[PDB]
């Protein structure tokens, strides 16, 4: 995330950092992702797609930070990877960005809900913000361009979602974002997602309710002028994510 503030979980109670498992011992941050159920993670599919083992992937829940624990967190194990089947990267544009992960710990059992680990409201049929509504983002990822780590401490920004009409334009990303996808973006073009916060959650308060309203997917660059972040626009995909959480 570039600018924005430092966080804890207890303000993101839903947030999910997921790490992957490396030979020798060495376990490093891959993606944010959310907890729509007790047992379910929601993602990106671009975060597994180029490892698709799920004994390779740890998730914590109630982490607020990177390399070091938090009193009340929990560790999952994955039991089920579920990548989109039409998944697909262009230049710029990822297309299905959308991934889900069924948790258990080592007992069996899903995550118990604390003032730490909370799930988030998944939203209605085509029901999203109107566009000019402030939504947030929370993640790992950097703060700078030109930097190498990612923070240790979780952060969060407040961007405004943009019109397909706007992202659509020339000077935007013209005919590469679709209707499957949002785009928000900072006024001042200051703030903004980065690499490391994909699979991350752009919540909205629709309705007096926070809503998972998008995913972390991609953009040009980070903070860039006319060059908003796109998400993966949760509402076209609640189909797929009813048909795979069932069994
Ligand atoms: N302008 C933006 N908001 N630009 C934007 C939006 C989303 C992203 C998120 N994209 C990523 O996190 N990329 C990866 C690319 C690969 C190495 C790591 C872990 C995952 C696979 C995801 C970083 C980046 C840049």
């Amino acid at each position: 995330i570039i600018g924005g503030e430092f966080t804890t979980i207890e303000n993101q109670p839903w947030f999910a950092a997921i790490y992957r498992r490396h030979r020798g011992g060495s376990v490093t941050y891959v993606c944010g992702g959310s907890l729509i159920s007790p047992c379910w993670v929601i993602s990106a599919t671009h975060c597994f797609i180029d490892y698709p083992k799920k004994e390779d992937y740890i998730v914590y829940l109630g982490r607020s930070r990177l390399n070091s624990n938090t009193q009340g967190e929990m560790k999952f194990e994955v039991e089920n990877l579920i990548l989109h089947k039409d998944y697909s990267a262009d230049t710029l544009a990822h297309h299905n960005d959308i991934a889900l992960l069924k948790i258990r710990s080592k007992e069996g059992r899903c995550a118990q809900p604390s003032r730490t680990i909370q799930t988030i409201s998944l939203p209605s049929m085509y029901n999203d913000p109107q566009f000019g509504t402030s939504c947030e983002i929370t993640g790992f990822g950097k703060e700078n361009s030109t930097d190498y780590l990612y923070p240790e401490q979780l952060k969060m920004t407040v961007v405004k979602l943009i019109s397909h009409r706007e992202c659509q334009q020339p000077h935007y990303y013209g005919s590469e974002v679709t209707t499957k996808m949002l785009c928000a973006a900072d006024p001042q073009w200051k703030t903004d997602s980065c690499q490391g916060d994909s699979g991350g959650p752009l919540v909205c308060s629709l309705q007096g309710r926070m809503t998972l309203t998008g995913i972390v997917s991609w953009g040009r660059g980070c903070a860039l002028k006319d060059k908003p972040g796109v998400y993966t626009r949760v509402s076209h995909f609640l189909p797929w994510i009813r048909s795979h959480t069932k069994e």
